[PDB]
């Protein structure tokens, strides 16, 4: 029921609020999970525009007011604690990981939280068609790669797109792309190298997976694209989630 | 015709650059026209967020980098001069109207331009059902009203949605909305009072139009709502286009 799924959602982030640290992959089936990036209002203008200029890579689910946390995607939730793990960035480099972001969030009083993602998940219908999601078939975090595809810059922000990949068997590629395209369309199909990915076994983010010799790698734009921007643009201070440790919202 | 449409657009923008002032309706047919609101970077955040929160009322066509009067919607165009008429706003009140916003723009070297609009015009489809766009029949701008439907607030900005009104034959209305909905879906049919409109003969924007004894007023979210938020939020300084004097892009509809 829709009522129970929401319960499991309030349940899950309730635990993370209590310090629990575990991947959110398949934590509350049927519940929209989002990526995060919080910036001081000043840099938030750069990212809002970065998001309006690259909606495929940074589709916004919500933007908190300057005095966050709290988001309409989860009534009563606190963005500073309800995420398993946060990546605290300083001067364009990851400075530390933490289970609670309350302190880091205090460094600025006009922090702006951006919840990034899409309420539509193509993974469900794929598995429905009998395709299989390699990383799910395992207790895995989908592998993700920083490509050579430059995003449209905005303000002081600029950077490459980050993609997640799932091996699709040769004869299901066409319908795999069509199913997920029914914004959700794959950005690339095939040759990893054409994306500046020189070794699929070493993903910049997430866990690597195996690809049966008859499988074709397919790539989709994902919400960690913002993290690549933080690193290529030297943003003084930003707070994002740690890949694989997302914010489970109340939206199915 | 191939390229012809955008050529007419370039020419038209050219005359406006050279000081021509004339309603923009009808010119460069087939070319998407847009509303404009230019704000200082600091307020540009509030409005960009106002837009992301109210997409049907403020559909963004483009956003210029701060301090740049250009737009990808028209190569070689200059926003400070290619619109026939501008509205300079001060303390959310409207201080002056000029044929050249060049001087006003220089008051902030961090001006951000927002071209508001949609490339999907439904008027063509209507006139190609005989639904007749009243205001296109008379020499007037489409009546626009400030409603009682508040936009979701964003930062310092707040305000009501400004709708556009087209008189439509009672027995036709059912399709006029279906057509204009292939952002374009109409927000209100009927009692103009229920939408906060007291006297249709008095529109807040454009020219009033005559409603025949049979027609029903049909309303559409209008790309003029930011100006309403500018008055209700006391925006210290802003620049927008004037009534029926829009920016003609090279982007076909």
């Amino acid at each position: 029921a829709r009522q129970s799924a929401i319960a499991a959602a309030r349940e899950a982030r309730g635990t993370y609020r209590n310090g629990l640290v575990t991947p959110t992959a398949g934590v509350a089936p049927g519940m929209t999970q989002a990526n995060l990036i919080a910036l001081p209002r000043d840099w938030a203008y750069d990212f809002l525009l970065y998001a309006q200029r690259n909606p495929k890579a940074c589709p916004i689910l919500d933007v908190s007011d300057a005095g966050s946390p709290t988001t309409l995607l989860a009534e009563g939730s606190d963005l500073r604690t309800d995420i398993p793990m946060y990546r605290i960035w300083r001067d364009g480099k990851l400075a530390e990981e933490v289970s609670d972001a309350t302190q880091a969030w205090a460094e600025h009083d006009d922090m702006v939280a951006f919840l990034i993602g899409c309420s539509f998940t193509f993974e469900t219908p794929l598995q429905e068609a009998g395709i299989e999601v390699r990383h799910i078939t395992d207790g895995c975090n989908v592998p993700m790669y920083r490509t050579n595809r430059a995003c449209r810059p905005a303000g002081r922000l600029h950077g490459e797109m980050v993609v997640s990949m799932r091996p699709i068997p040769a004869d299901r590629v066409a319908e795999a792309s069509a199913i997920s395209g029914r914004h959700g369309a794959p950005v690339h199909i095939g040759e990893p190298g054409r994306l500046g990915i020189n070794d699929l076994s070493r993903p910049d983010f997430g866990d690597a997976v195996s690809i049966k010799p008859g499988e074709v790698p397919v790539f989709w734009a994902c919400g960690v694209t913002p993290q690549a921007a933080v690193m290529a643009s030297g943003v003084p201070f930003a707070i994002t989630h740690s890949p694989g440790y997302m914010f489970i919202t109340d939206v199915p």
